[PDB]
């Protein structure tokens, strides 16, 4: 299979996601739709159930208006079981429209439709060379109080069917009890809860086992990739454990929500994910996106600055889900507003590095402000807006060029308000030019890319305002106009002699496990793969052809590796780094660490034996610790993945920038559980 084959759950770069809000898509059977005052065939009131289903997206599968438009992926809403209630805030009516009030992971939402229906739509998604990605909300169930049992469904949770518990009366402690979040501190938006939401807790060994448990399900049904919401406010040690279960199971392409706002960029957030185990969606890209072509609060530079820093920042920038709106935030598209700033936003994301999400509706011009505005029902599935055209010229090339999916980004023309970037890979090339500027027109001279010569037409068809690019010898392209708001699109594809990886996953998982490694240039005849030094060939090759390799990962002691691939012949290909090598099976684990007295700035953390630990690595130390929460100071605590069953070794430390001063006596030792979640007590050691 070739790396852009509907089968590839780990690679999506060559795929364009449309986020479909079931609710909101399509009514294919209303049979299942709720009644009385949860629902509203009208969908006139959008915090009630409209009647979206899974069998309204079959048939949008079917009907050609996802494919035609070049679609090759979809994110659905969480299609578990969530309450049936209809909580009343304030006078107003909200139903579980949204999916984001899970009751039963293992069961799905009769709304939605059932098993078969699910099973069914995954069947023909497949058949469509359409992927499908759930959304996965297990940070909690759904809105409750603690002194009303009555209030909603008590944020009860059941286990297909079992009733586990709910929020008031807890001494289970499956949830947390400390109030809501104000997204003051990151532990804050943790261990607080999401809202009302009723804040799982991981730590409980029941909640891990079943989360992770009801997780291997969907996983059997046949998805292809995970949404993970609200990645902020889990434990960043227990997800990446969840995203070990996956990946030593049945890894699939994930990657999770983590808000940025305007001008905010974290680094927490590129650390997550860089180390988590899941990509996240491109937040980042998105607002500065936003602020370049719809609110013209930046210009070409920001863009640029944008790119380049988060292609840096970003581990693997290629797995960042790029978008310009979702479900929480104002529709791109204002009612006033000029079409080419959506249309150009799109063409460009469409081109950028990452993994395009397409909000519902967006090809339509749909305008709506915050939740649930943004969320009206799709006004129809018109084939001939421009959006959709634009989409539909632009997607297919995620497919067909290289340079696209797996692809550098360089500015090779800029300005404030015109931006011309190429994308290379291989023998492949990319040249966008977009000039946002809707009133003026733009003289482009001087512009060098690495497009052979040759007349090169635009893939847009003129669609954005594009022209024709004459590109003469050294990748010269001769003088020529960018019309106001102009946007083309140039490209060129060749066979790649030399071995070429553009992308690799799952990143993170324990030997034995299959790893994918696409690009271009492996060639037919099967070569070597090299986890650093380590040579695998042969027999552990499961497949390999030339845009495509499958292979088991070595027995080799935990930690990161650099992958990269050699062709029959010994030539060696670049190097995808990052790649981490688990100590074995993972499983959440509390280290808690007691009278460790610090000044401002100073912050605890946590190294031990293991890669899991930064093997001794202050620079790798886990942390900084949490102690505001669950412990308070001088108590710290952190939920660790670790290797389970493994005797580990660990020590504190305090850290003061990248001072650190070790804790005193002997190593702490411990011996992580064979699964399930454990607390690891200790008391700081001068
Ligand atoms: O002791 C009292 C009480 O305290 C705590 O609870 C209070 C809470 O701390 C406090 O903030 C407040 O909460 C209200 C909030 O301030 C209001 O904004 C409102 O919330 C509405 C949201 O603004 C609105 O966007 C929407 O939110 C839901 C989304 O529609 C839905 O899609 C989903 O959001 C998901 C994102 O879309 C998705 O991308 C992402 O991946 O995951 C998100 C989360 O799943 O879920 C959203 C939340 O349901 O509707 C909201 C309407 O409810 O109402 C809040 C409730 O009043 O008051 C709280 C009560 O005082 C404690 O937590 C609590 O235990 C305790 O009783
Ligand atoms: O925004 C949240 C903050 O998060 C991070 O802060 C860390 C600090 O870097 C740590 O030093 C630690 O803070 C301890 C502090 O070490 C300890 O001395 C004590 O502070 C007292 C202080 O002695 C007293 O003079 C006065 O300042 O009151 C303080 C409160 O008692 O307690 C602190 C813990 O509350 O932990 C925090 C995280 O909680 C981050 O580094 C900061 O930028 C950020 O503000
Ligand atoms: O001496 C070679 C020269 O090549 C490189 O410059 C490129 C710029 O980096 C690139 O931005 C582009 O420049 C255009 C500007 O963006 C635009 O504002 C306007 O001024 O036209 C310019 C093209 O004439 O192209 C040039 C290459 O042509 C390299 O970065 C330089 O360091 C180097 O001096
Ligand atoms: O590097 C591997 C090694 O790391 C860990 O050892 C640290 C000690 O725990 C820590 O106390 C500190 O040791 C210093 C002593 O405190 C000091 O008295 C004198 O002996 O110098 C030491 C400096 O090496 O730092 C080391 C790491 O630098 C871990 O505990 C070991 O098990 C592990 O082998
Ligand atoms: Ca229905
Ligand atoms: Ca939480
Ligand atoms: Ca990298």
């Amino acid at each position: 299979a070739p790396d852009t084959s509907v089968s590839n759950k780990q690679n999506f770069s060559t795929d364009v996601i449309y986020q479909i809000f079931t609710d909101r898509f399509s009514d294919g059977n209303p049979a299942n739709n709720p009644t009385g005052a949860a629902f509203d065939g009208t969908c006139t009131n959008l915090r009630l159930y409209c009647g979206g289903d899974w069998q309204g997206i079959i048939n949008k599968i079917n009907d050609g208006y996802l494919t035609g438009m070049g679609v090759t992926a979809i994110w659905i809403s969480q299609p578990v079981e969530n309450i049936y209630s209809i909580i009343n805030y304030s006078g107003v009516n909200n139903t579980a429209y949204h999916g984001y009030w899970a009751r039963d992971f293992k069961k799905t939402n009769p709304a939605y439709g059932t098993i078969a229906d699910f099973q069914n739509l995954i069947a023909a998604a497949h058949a469509k060379n359409i992927k499908v990605i759930i959304d996965f909300a297990p940070n909690h169930t759904s809105p409750a109080s603690s002194d009303q049992p009555s209030f909603a469904e008590n944020g009860r949770l059941y286990d297909n069917g079992t009733l586990l518990g709910g929020y008031t009366n807890d001494t289970q402690n499956l949830f947390h009890h400390n109030g809501g979040t104000d997204f003051s501190t990151t532990e804050n938006g943790i261990y607080k809860n999401l809202y009302d939401l009723a804040d799982l807790n991981h730590n409980n060994s029941t909640v891990d086992v079943y989360l992770k448990d009801a997780i291997k399900m969907w996983l059997d049904l046949g998805i292809d990739g995970i949404r993970m919401a609200a990645v902020k406010h889990m434990p960043f040690g227990w997800q990446k454990s969840f995203m070990a279960a996956v990946n030593n199971y049945k890894p699939v392409f994930t990657f999770g929500a983590w808000f940025l706002g305007v001008n905010e960029v974290s680094p927490e957030n590129h650390k997550f994910a860089n180390e988590s185990g899941m990509s996240l969606l491109d937040f980042r890209f998105a607002q500065k996106v936003r602020q370049v072509f719809r609110d013209n609060t930046d210009n070409m530079y920001g863009l640029k600055a944008m790119l380049e820093g988060s292609a840096a920042d970003y581990a693997q920038v290629d797995d960042q889900v790029t978008f310009i709106d979702n479900h929480d935030m104002e529709r791109f598209h204002a009612s006033n507003a000029n079409r080419r700033k959506l249309e150009q936003a799109l063409a460009f994301t469409l081109t950028s590095r990452g993994v395009p999400a397409i909000y519902y509706g967006t090809e339509q011009y749909m305008s709506g402000g915050t939740d649930p505005d943004n969320r009206a029902r799709i006004p129809s599935f018109s084939t001939s807006t421009t959006a959709y055209q634009v989409i539909q010229k632009l997607a297919p090339l995620r497919k067909s060029n290289p340079a696209i999916a797996y692809g550098s980004t360089q500015e090779r023309w800029i300005n404030n308000d015109v931006l011309i970037y190429e994308r290379k890979f291989g023998s492949n090339v990319a040249v966008v030019a977009v000039n946002r500027n809707l009133n003026a027109p733009a003289s482009i001279s001087g512009l060098v890319t690495s497009l052979p010569q040759g007349s090169y037409n635009d893939v847009l068809g003129g669609l954005l305002n594009g022209n024709t690019l004459s590109v003469g010898s050294g990748g010269a392209a001769s003088n020529f106009t960018l019309a106001a708001g102009g946007t083309a699109v140039w490209q060129y594809t060749a066979a790649t002699a030399t071995p070429t990886i553009g992308h690799v996953g799952p990143m993170m998982a324990k030997p034995g496990v299959t790893i994918t490694i696409d690009g271009r240039g492996f060639g037919s005849s099967k070569g070597t793969v090299y986890f650093g030094t380590t040579a695998v060939s042969g027999a552990d090759i499961t497949s390999w052809e030339d845009t495509q390799i499958k292979v088991k990962i070595p027995a080799v002691a935990g930690g990161n590796y650099n992958i990269k691939v050699a062709n029959a012949a010994g030539t060696a290909s670049n190097v995808y780094d990052n790649f981490e090598v688990l100590s074995g099976d993972q499983v959440s684990v509390r280290f808690v660490v007691n009278n460790a007295t610090t000044a401002l700035g100073q912050n605890v953390y946590l190294t031990g034996s293991v890669s899991e630990l930064g093997n001794w690595d202050p620079a790798k130390a886990i942390g900084p610790m949490y102690n505001q929460v669950v412990y308070q100071y001088p108590n710290w605590y952190y939920d660790v993945s670790v290797p389970a069953g493994k005797t580990i070794e660990f020590k504190f430390l305090k850290k003061q920038g990248s001072t650190v001063t070790w804790e005193g006596g002997s190593n702490h030792t411990f011996t992580a559980p064979s699964s399930g979640t454990a607390t690891i007590n200790v008391n700081w050691q001068p």
